[PDB]
């Protein structure tokens, strides 16, 4: 948990670099005003004795009535320009990086793995690009505007000291190491207990996430109470952790304040006792001088913990963004491709584990035929359909298409080549045009679009909606019934008209009919594309060119309908 | 955008009324030392004159060289004590109602109606309960802080002043209201900006939602580029409406910081000029009193942005809690049912549309007997079987289970009494014992989980994971197979033995001989409950004791498997 990881936003920090040496400047102004504020009560206290006393006498006539009021609102206006020049600039600087560091995130998400989406949570992976990073640099400015404000206030006002009596400032050099021994110490509290805060609040997040995604379940089958506590038992550790850092930060403060006043009691007695010829006013300027020296000081003990607070989130954004991408040395870059597919001896295990899901799978496809994949409810269907996308990667074996490994395509031109309806339908928030038409087929003619819902067999439902085909589906198509939001994913890929077409289960949610007025049109335009169907309903897959019976992730039985019904083996079991 | 919305809050602090009470007592402590602070220069200057004197003559010993330095200290350790009670007291009631509101905002998604999840995404629901609450919580309690402290602080500097001299005081007083009309102006930007801002964020969410939710989609058609070019237009509106807001309040402090020190010179030279018998360490006093009034001005400048920024999420936090719940008029509670449902004219639409999904359906079920629903693709099926556990309301006919009407039954004794298998599987990240034994079968012994697996023909699978029934399922059960997630859901199901067990297409990942052993095992525990069942498959259903066909809501057939196929009708086409 240390602080360290903030070193990491300096790297986008350095194209604003000349907007952040113009808040220096500002703060430079600010903090030297501060030193002037205490000065000019020298010359008041003068004033006091004789008004009609010269403040310049080589002007050589404004008297100090008139001089010394002047003064005062120059000062300001100098301090409001560089109060005015550090702020703006510096904010301008923060929300630079704030942008900078949002948009890398979200560009590392479209190019990440798979198997990152596949472990992490939606609500983790949220959180990072909305709020942790908002958290995390708004701690940052604030440190960085107060150590530069406070810091530089703090020379200028030692410097001033030391010019009028060094010997009296060495009392107050003194608290300086005392003060650091006392920082030290409470910082290793704060970052201990910060780790503790930080746990405590992912637990909360996570019972939260669990439930905001699983409400039918937790409806359903009770545990309503169950939530509840977990929640509770949740919070109850974060606010209990959160008190704990709060109780010492609410003794750090007072004690170093004390310090200061402590000191300023002694250097008050030694001017009392050992006074020289020194003026009043000399003495109360440097007095004033010292008073002005507790109050930054407080302020950085406050950031002291506000840092501490902040650098959880920032472990999180800089792993994300170090996290390693989609493999993608390839450059082979087509227009078109035939449609040839060909697995050679293409064995598979999903990255950390042991089980090999796929061992030894052959099979050569060409233009215009069709392949059918059968098998036993986990017999790795799915596992060798998701390597042709690339979605995972393979070691042993070769998958070519066209004649050219997948691996040696850039992944973009790939799946430009291949359209695919996964499982799980999934659809955005918007019309029904729109999730028909996504991506590469955006801006495609309305008639294009109805022709590929008409092939699904949706342009029926479609047209009843209540706007037609610009109704919205609501979240996830929620507003939609199952097979329905089925047959608009089977129309998105209809639409991308690829020379690889692959189907994972396209009719499961479909009756016996609605199913049949797709295969009926799918038929129609098999001659120029290549099909993969990975289906459990053995009635759509009869006319397959060759289909593929797989056992424990090992092809068993090859052919066609004919001849595996000869064979009576596992495809004459499956079929009965 | 007002911040009335925050008065709410005030209804959580009544528990917490005591320690806050302590907490103004700290911060008048700690107010009360300022002047004192001030005072003390006058006896200082005094004694730089005569260090022989005598601070008290009526202790009587006590010199200024050694009382003077002794107070300050005394000062000091009295500001300590305020300044401790204060921000720790404060900081307690802060948390505790950070906690009070994230329980009451979790508890109210546990009741909230299945609409409500349904239209907003998760994202939305779950940055409520993380930071929403923390983010609003502490921009108030910053507030508070900020406004008793530096209130006080000038009110008890004010106090002192007029004691000095009220007359010169008046200058001074004629700028609080020119600074009072400079507030108010300011006020009515910022909120203005924090509208725009608030609005852009939100936009900068839902890009990210739709992104870190349909990711296979983005991947496998294209997007990368549009869901990029959105992303950035929305971070690149944010960031100028945030820069916007910045800018203003840049110019807001300096300007009434200006003001402030403008008056103080006409002060100064008034009392230059108008010199009376006044003593040097008065005067010297009272300067030193209204250059202290500067600094809190500021504090309070710099927070009037911070409570403006904070309100939008209020809003959101006190929306959700005054949303309306699920309605749960009822009282009956019976422990046991036979399992009679009947259903009488129940005619439903959904809310916020006009289509009539279900009209005129009549059905009586009895126990031990079975009933199949079979449709086309969208005729009500599903919506008919979510009306029995009342996720939907239902206000025409009438819905009787064991006599008495789903209404008048509490809803979680009438959900404890049904056991459902929804078409969408969900599946919590735990091991698969504890996904089969959720909530209220929540304890049950191995030996009963793993007797209600082997039903669901998913022992299997299961002895065959790493670490038996005690694997990790994975987020959403992602580490196992679609056939072998909808099993595992229906041995859940199992578990909870109740009267009632609707399925909703339990079969529709499952091959031709899995879902056999299902079936297989399913007819042997049917004598003892009433079994609804919607499917596409007509080979799970011949069996039905009723067989319901529907068509567009209305239920056009009626009877079992011979005399449909006699009638040659909606079934006879459908099973062929
Ligand atoms: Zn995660
Ligand atoms: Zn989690
Ligand atoms: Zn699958
Ligand atoms: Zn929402
Ligand atoms: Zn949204
Ligand atoms: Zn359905």
């Amino acid at each position: 948990s240390s602080l360290k990881i903030y070193f990491r936003l300096l790297g986008y920090v350095k194209p604003y670099i000349g907007m952040f040496l113009l808040s220096i400047v500002g703060f430079l102004i600010f903090a030297s005003t501060q030193p002037m504020l205490a000065g000019i009560l020298k010359y008041f206290v003068d004033g006091l004795s004789n008004p009609d006393a010269a403040l310049f006498p080589n002007l050589r006539d404004l008297h100090l009535v008139y001089a010394v009021p002047l003064l005062i609102i120059l000062i300001a206006a100098w301090q409001g320009l560089g109060s005015f020049l550090g702020n703006f600039f510096l904010a301008k600087v923060s929300l630079g990086l704030v942008h900078d560091l949002r948009v890398a995130l979200f560009n590392k998400l479209l190019v990440l793995p798979n198997r990152y989406f596949d472990t992490h949570s939606s609500g983790h992976l949220i959180s990072r690009i909305t709020f942790n990073v908002t958290m995390v640099t708004g701690a940052a400015t604030d440190a960085i505007k107060v150590v530069i404000r406070e810091g530089l206030t703090v020379v200028f006002l030692f410097l001033y000291l030391l010019w009028m009596n060094w010997k009296l400032t060495l009392v107050m050099l003194a608290i300086l190491p005392v003060i650091a021994v006392m920082v030290t110490t409470a910082s290793r509290k704060f970052r201990k207990q910060s780790k503790k805060i930080q746990v405590a609040m992912g637990d909360v997040t996570h019972v939260a996430s669990e439930t905001i995604q699983g409400y039918r379940v937790v409806r359903s089958f009770g545990g309503e109470a169950y939530e509840e506590k977990r929640f509770l038992d949740a919070s109850q550790s974060n606010t209990d952790k959160q008190l704990r850092m709060t109780k010492t930060g609410a003794v750090y403060t007072p004690m170093l304040q004390l310090v200061i006043y402590v000191a300023m009691a002694i250097l008050m007695f030694l001017v009392l006792w050992l006074r020289g010829d020194a003026s009043a006013g000399d003495l109360v300027a440097y007095i004033t001088a010292a008073g002005l020296l507790p109050k930054p000081i407080r302020q950085l003990s406050e950031v002291s913990s506000t840092v501490q607070r902040g650098v959880a989130g920032a472990e999180s954004i800089f792993e994300q963004l170090d996290e390693a991408a989609e493999e993608d040395q390839g450059t082979v870059e087509k227009e078109r491709v035939s449609g040839r597919l060909e697995v050679r001896n293409l064995s598979f295990r999903y990255p950390g584990t042991d089980k090999q899901v796929l061992d030894d799978i052959s099979f050569i496809a060409e233009p215009g035929q069709m392949i059918a994949l059968v098998g036993r409810s986990g017999s790795g269907k799915s596992t060798l359909a998701n390597l042709v996308p690339r979605f995972y990667q393979h070691n042993d074996g070769k998958i070519l298409l066209d004649g050219v490994e997948v691996e040696d395509y850039r992944l973009r031109n790939l799946r430009r080549h291949i359209a695919l309806v996964t499982q799980q339908v999934t659809l955005f928030n918007d019309s029904v045009a729109n999730n028909i038409a996504y991506g590469d087929l955006a801006g495609a003619p309305r008639e294009e679009i109805e022709r590929a819902a008409k092939a699904a067999n949706a342009k029926e439902f479609i047209d009843n909606l209540p706007q037609g085909f610009d109704t919205e589906v609501g979240e996830n198509g929620v507003l939609l019934s199952g097979g329905q939001r089925q047959r608009l994913a089977i129309a998105r890929a209809l639409l991308k008209d690829a020379p690889l077409l692959i189907l994972d289960e396209a009719t499961s949610a479909l009756d016996t009919e609605s199913e049949r007025h797709i295969q009926a049109a799918l038929d129609e335009v098999m001659k120029g594309r290549t099909t993969l169907v990975i289906a459990h309903r053995l009635s759509t897959i009869e006319k397959a060119d060759l289909i593929l019976v797989m056992d424990q992730g090992q092809i068993v039985e090859r052919g066609s309908h004919a001849e595996l019904l000869a064979q009576n083996g596992h495809y004459a079991r499956l079929h009965a």
